[PDB]
């Protein structure tokens, strides 16, 4: 068996004679949430014959159990415990007779749980062993930037692993409302890299002599293709049935990239300047028209998020709704960000399975790729432009590039510390992928500037590493992204599992499927088949 | 509603006082089948109060109705009538008192049916008008053979139209067991064209100076790719779930093509001869080992079909089983071919939805691309090879090519006439796509030779027609096939219909999808993107 993944068996024995017990369950990860009923345990009919009730408790995080007298609505005892996967626990509720009439509840482990993260530890050990063997085996025996392809390839490899299931591990899934996991990293990085490629390609194109009007037509064609491919190809689940307009999801990943690419590229094209040939600020001062408009857009996001009144909803609400925030705003998932989507697009055209629907039991439709959060996608893509400006403005001096990448990583990291208050749920603006919050952008941009700080001198300047095998997917990013959406259910990326409730079998299937997309992109590289939108 | 597509309402009124009626239904298309119970009409409780029972009768073909006294198992009256779609008919069973005690049953049309084939006529008229308008507007204002590309493109367009539904018309679907429809034409034509291309490409390759071992390796690689793509990509329905070995279909279209290509290409390579430069027979005499082996294979097919004993089944059985042949051999669908498929591969690895399951109500699994029909696939491919030999041997003289095509078409047509006895279900070997019978192959080869005879002087010699718009799909056949398999459910090839029981909406959807695939192939042609296995 009755146990599923990340579940343990809990047996409650009620030795009390005149007390009915209701067991409530709360997860320690669920912030300011309500207790949910777990199981009702009746009173013991006779002394020495305890009443037994069974329940399944989630073991992904810590569990908080509250046992309340049903008749008197009074708390009997409170229990905090972290259960283990496929464990068998017994909770005995008996009244101690050592001079008092109090009730003491204790928990016993009938059968020990299993190590849930053992496959992940073994997979990391196996992967590290392969790298060492390959490294030791060989010891005995305008140009395209390789570090940008390597950094894009890393995000593509992480994308396929987590989109295909991630081993069904909670830290390889999206966070419910607040915080960061491994799955919440790749999308901002793709926006960061896309902005860098905007400046790198535009500078070379305009240098050779292409006109701005002809380049404006190329920007609009690429944006149109990205939006159309997302709505028609990527978004729908055609296994359910033929497409109907009433159930078409308008927002999405490629629609966000298409709108973000258009705004940033047009902004860069409109105020484009030639790149001139230590203490200089010429990559920032020369682009002050963009910066002034970017901070005006950022003020609009802050103004609508914290000041726009949402009917039947608090102003500036940043919680998930549902049973969160003590269940006072069940239909307020997203605050003003979700209100704008429901008002402009309607619930039928939004994303129907938000990540908060499991931990906070939200009922309304929220789209993480909403309208309001597109402002912060432009901010993230404009920080990629700054990364591409440092590379080209100071190409001659490697030390100049490294100094600028360190200053931006440190400054953007300091803003995140003040905004998040180094906390998951506290702070002025908590990190939130669903809202695409400001501290989400500054945190992931700080990571992106640090990755370039390490990848650029290792891969591009010194050449100690060629980026293998990451740069092969990085040169066919659209083929890999569109490919794994179309062929998600196909063999050999997916096959029937002997045990659907096993972390080991899910992880092995997802690792093999990810390694096949790296191999597919390697064959395309060897055959010189590259597709660009 | 109650009426579905291709259905009529039948109301039976029973005026008899002491007679219970059971109405049996048999389709005129179903050959030597059993009557099936349609509806039970109770006796009339009182005079002047007839008992009414309603039933839905199929309107695709003519209907045979038999009304039998339930108690005495005796026939009251028999009725033959072709009902119309969405019609409302009343069948009154009353006993005539004009000097006798007989029972007379008459049928009345309460509401007239609709014209089912009106959308097809309108579509044909629209297409003819568009063709005439385009022609008048244009009037006012080794190289590849273009006729082979045009023929392949015609086959591909028909394939895409009929696989997407064909308007849900019965003549755009596969025949149940015996006979021919439009859907049963394209696969033998593809095999024929594949053989012709085999000879053309092999002659061109061997002329330039390539070795036979490299060509053998290329042949093996192409066959392996075709078989693998058929088994892993095209056959499974991944909308149902992840691939499990127990429910994997091994036979299929691309597997048949791969095996046939391997056998025919290896046979041609083994006995390859240079092409030398009216009454000559040098294209047939020079390939006598191939002809001898082909006749040996045909003899093997005939012997296994008409002489191999099947347990619990007659020898030489060619019927569909089920309720066919008076329901005497329900589990004998396919005879020796189905027996060989079930013995060598097992029922779980065959086609679970044979075309005979609807008309003859068969319950066993039969695969149309079985093991025994590969012999006749090879025969069809060798006839295509002979067509290519005629094309290349007498390239200088158009009259010789025309004479040879006419002679081959006439001989194959005479063989088909002798085998089928110009009948659907009679004759020594009736035409059957499921069995891939000899008469099927000879008929389709005669049709292909006639098509080549028409196309070659019009398209290749005189140049009156360029093959538009057929050669655009004809030059990307594998891309079109695999794409329409992969993107069958996607927009704009499919969308939710207002009325799922309408021929007009299904036909419009299928025509639009076919036109879109032709446009995709044209776009690929303009961008010079050609994929060959
Ligand atoms: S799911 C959650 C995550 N979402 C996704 O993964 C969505 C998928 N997105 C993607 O794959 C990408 O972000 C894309 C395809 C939308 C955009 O890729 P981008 O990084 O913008 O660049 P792409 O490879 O498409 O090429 C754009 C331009 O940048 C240039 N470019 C790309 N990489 C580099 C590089 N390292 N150095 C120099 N120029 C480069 C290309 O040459 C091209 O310029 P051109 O058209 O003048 O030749
Ligand atoms: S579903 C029911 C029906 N099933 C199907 O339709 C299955 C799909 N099948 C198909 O699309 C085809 O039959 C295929 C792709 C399997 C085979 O196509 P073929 O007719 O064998 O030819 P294809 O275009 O693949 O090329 C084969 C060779 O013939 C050559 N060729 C093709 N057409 C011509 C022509 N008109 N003139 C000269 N040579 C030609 C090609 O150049 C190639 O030779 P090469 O490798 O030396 O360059
Ligand atoms: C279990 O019983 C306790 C009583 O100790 C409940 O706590 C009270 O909850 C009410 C709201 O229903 C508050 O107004 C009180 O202030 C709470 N008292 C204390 C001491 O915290 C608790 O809510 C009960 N559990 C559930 C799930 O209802
Ligand atoms: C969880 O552990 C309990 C022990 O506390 C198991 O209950 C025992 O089951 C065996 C098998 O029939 C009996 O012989 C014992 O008498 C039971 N003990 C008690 C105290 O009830 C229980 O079966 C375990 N659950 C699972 C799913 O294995
Ligand atoms: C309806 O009744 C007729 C009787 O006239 C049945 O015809 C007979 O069928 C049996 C088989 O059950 C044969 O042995 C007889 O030779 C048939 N007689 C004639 C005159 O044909 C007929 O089968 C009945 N209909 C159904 C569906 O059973
Ligand atoms: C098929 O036609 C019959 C007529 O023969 C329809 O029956 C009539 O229905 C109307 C509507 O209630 C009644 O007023 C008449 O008295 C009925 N006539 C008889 C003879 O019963 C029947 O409704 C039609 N079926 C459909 C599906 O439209
Ligand atoms: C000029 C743009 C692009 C950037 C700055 C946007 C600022 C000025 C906008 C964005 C959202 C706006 C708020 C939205 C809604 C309300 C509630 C209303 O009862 C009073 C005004 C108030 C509080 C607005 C004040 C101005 C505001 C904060
Ligand atoms: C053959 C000679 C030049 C030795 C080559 C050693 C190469 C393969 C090794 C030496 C040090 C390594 C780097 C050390 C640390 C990092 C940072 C990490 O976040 C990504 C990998 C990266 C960037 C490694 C890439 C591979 C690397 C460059
Ligand atoms: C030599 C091959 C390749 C071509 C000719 C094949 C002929 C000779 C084969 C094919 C199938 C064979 C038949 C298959 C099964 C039986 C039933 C058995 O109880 C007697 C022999 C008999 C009737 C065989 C006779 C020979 C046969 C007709
Ligand atoms: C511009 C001058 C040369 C006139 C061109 C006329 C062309 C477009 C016309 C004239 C006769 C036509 C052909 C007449 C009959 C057939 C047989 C049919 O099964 C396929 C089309 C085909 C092969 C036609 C193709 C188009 C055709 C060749
Ligand atoms: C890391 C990441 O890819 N995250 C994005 C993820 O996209 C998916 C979701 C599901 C699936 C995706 C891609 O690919 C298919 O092969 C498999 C299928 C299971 O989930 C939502 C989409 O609504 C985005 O907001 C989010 O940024
Ligand atoms: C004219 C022809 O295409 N006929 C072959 C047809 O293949 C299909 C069948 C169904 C579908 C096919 C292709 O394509 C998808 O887009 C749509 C889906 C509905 O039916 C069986 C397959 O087992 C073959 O025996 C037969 O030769
Ligand atoms: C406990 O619940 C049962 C079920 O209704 C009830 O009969 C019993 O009276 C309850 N006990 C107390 C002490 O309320
Ligand atoms: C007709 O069938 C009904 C239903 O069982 C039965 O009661 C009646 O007796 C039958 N009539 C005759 C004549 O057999
Ligand atoms: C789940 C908690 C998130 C906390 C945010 C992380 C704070 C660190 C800011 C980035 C520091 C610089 C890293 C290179
Ligand atoms: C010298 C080449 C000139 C070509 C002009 C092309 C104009 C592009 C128009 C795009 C407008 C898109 C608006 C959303
Ligand atoms: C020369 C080709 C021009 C193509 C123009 C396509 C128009 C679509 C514009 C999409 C804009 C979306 C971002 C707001
Ligand atoms: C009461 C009506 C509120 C209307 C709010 C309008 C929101 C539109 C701004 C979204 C910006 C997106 C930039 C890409
Ligand atoms: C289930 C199999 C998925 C394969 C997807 C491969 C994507 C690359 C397309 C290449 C097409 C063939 C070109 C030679
Ligand atoms: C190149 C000189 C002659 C070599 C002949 C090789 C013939 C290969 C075709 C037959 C192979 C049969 C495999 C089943
Ligand atoms: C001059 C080039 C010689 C290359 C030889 C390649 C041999 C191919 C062997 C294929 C065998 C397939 C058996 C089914
Ligand atoms: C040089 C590449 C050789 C590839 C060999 C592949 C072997 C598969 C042979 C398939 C034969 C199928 C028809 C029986
Ligand atoms: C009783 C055992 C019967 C065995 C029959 C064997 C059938 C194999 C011949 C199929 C020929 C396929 C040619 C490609
Ligand atoms: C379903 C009816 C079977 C008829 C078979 C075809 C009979 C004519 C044979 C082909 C004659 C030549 C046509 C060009
Ligand atoms: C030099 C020869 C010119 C081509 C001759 C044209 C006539 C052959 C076409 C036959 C068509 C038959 C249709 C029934
Ligand atoms: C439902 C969408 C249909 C797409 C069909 C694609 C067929 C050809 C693939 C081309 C890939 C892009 C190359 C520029
Ligand atoms: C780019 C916008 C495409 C939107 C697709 C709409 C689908 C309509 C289906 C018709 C059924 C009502
Ligand atoms: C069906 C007959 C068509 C003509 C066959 C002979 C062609 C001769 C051309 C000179
Ligand atoms: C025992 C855990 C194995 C997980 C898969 C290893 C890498 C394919
Ligand atoms: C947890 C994923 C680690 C992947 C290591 C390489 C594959 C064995
Ligand atoms: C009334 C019949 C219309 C059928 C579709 C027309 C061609 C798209
Ligand atoms: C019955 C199909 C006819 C197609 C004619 C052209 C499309 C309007
Ligand atoms: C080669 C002929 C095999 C048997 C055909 C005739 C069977 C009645």
């Amino acid at each position: 068996a009755e146990l599923k993944m990340d579940q343990a068996l809990l047996l409650i024995h009620n030795e009390l004679l005149w007390t009915n017990l209701t067991v409530y369950w709360k997860s320690e990860c669920c912030y300011h949430c309500l207790f949910q009923v777990l199981v009702n345990v009746p009173q013991s009919p006779k002394a020495g014959k305890p009443s037994a009730a069974a329940a399944s408790v989630s073991t992904q995080h810590g569990s908080i159990l509250q046992l309340n007298d049903t008749l008197e609505e009074k708390e009997v005892c409170r229990l905090e415990y972290r259960f283990g996967e496929f464990g068998n626990y017994s909770l005995l509720v008996k009244n101690i007779h050592n001079g008092v009439s109090e009730i003491a509840c204790d928990l016993a482990v009938n059968e020990d749980p299993v190590d849930s993260n053992l496959p992940v530890s073994i997979a990391f050990l196996i992967g590290l062993a392969v790298i060492i063997v390959i490294s030791f085996l060989r010891l005995l025996l305008p140009p395209r930037l390789r570090s940008v392809d390597t950094f894009r390839g890393i995000a593509l490899i992480l994308m396929v692993f987590v989109n295909y299931g991630g081993g069904k591990y909670w830290y390889f899934k999206h966070a419910s409302w607040n915080g960061l996991t491994v799955a919440d990293l790749v999308f901002p990085w793709f926006v960061f890299i896309m902005g860098s490629s905007i400046f790198l390609s535009m500078t070379s194109i305009l240098q050779r002599g292409c006109s701005k009007f002809r380049l404006l037509g190329k920007i609009a064609w690429r944006s149109f293709l990205l939006i159309c491919i997302g709505i028609i190809i990527v978004n729908p689940n055609y296994c359910l049935g033929p497409l109907s307009w009433d159930k078409v999801r308008i927002p999405g990943v490629l629609q966000r990239l298409g709108v973000t690419y258009f705004v940033v590229a047009v902004l860069e094209l409109l105020f484009a300047k030639p790149v001139p040939e230590c203490l200089s600020l010429r990559d920032i001062t020369s682009s002050w028209p963009q910066w002034l408009l970017i901070l005006v857009l950022e003020g609009l996001w802050l103004g609508l998020t914290f000041l726009l009144p949402v009917p039947g909803c608090p102003t500036g609400y940043l919680g998930p709704g549902g049973i969160g925030d003590f269940g006072k705003y069940p239909n307020c998932t997203g605050g003003a960000a979700g209100y704008i989507d429901r008002l402009l697009l309607g619930d039928d055209h939004l994303y129907q399975h938000p990540s908060s629907a499991v931990l906070y039991h939200t009922e309304v439709a929220y789209d993480p790729e909403g309208i309001l959060g597109t402002i912060n996608s432009i901010v993230m893509a404009f920080l990629g432009v700054q990364a591409g400006k440092i590379l080209l403005y100071y190409k001659a001096r490697t030390k100049d590039i490294l100094i600028r990448f360190t200053a931006w990583c440190c400054i953007l990291g300091l803003i995140s510390v003040a905004l998040t208050k180094v906390s998951e749920n506290e702070g002025f603006i908590p990190v939130n992928k669903n809202l695409w919050s400001l501290s989400y952008v500054t945190t992931l941009s700080s990571f992106a500037f640090f990755i370039l700080l390490v990848l650029y001198p290792v891969v591009d300047v010194k050449g100690l590493w060629t980026g293998t095998p990451f740069f092969y997917p990085g040169m066919n990013s659209i083929l890999v992204y569109v490919g794994h959406e179309v062929f998600e259910n196909y063999f050999p990326f997916q096959w029937k599992l002997k045990d659907n409730q096993s972390h080991k079998e899910h992880l092995t299937q997802n690792i093999v499927a990810t390694a096949l997309w790296v191999l597919i992109a390697y064959i395309l590289y060897r055959k010189k088949i590259f597709w660009k939108i």
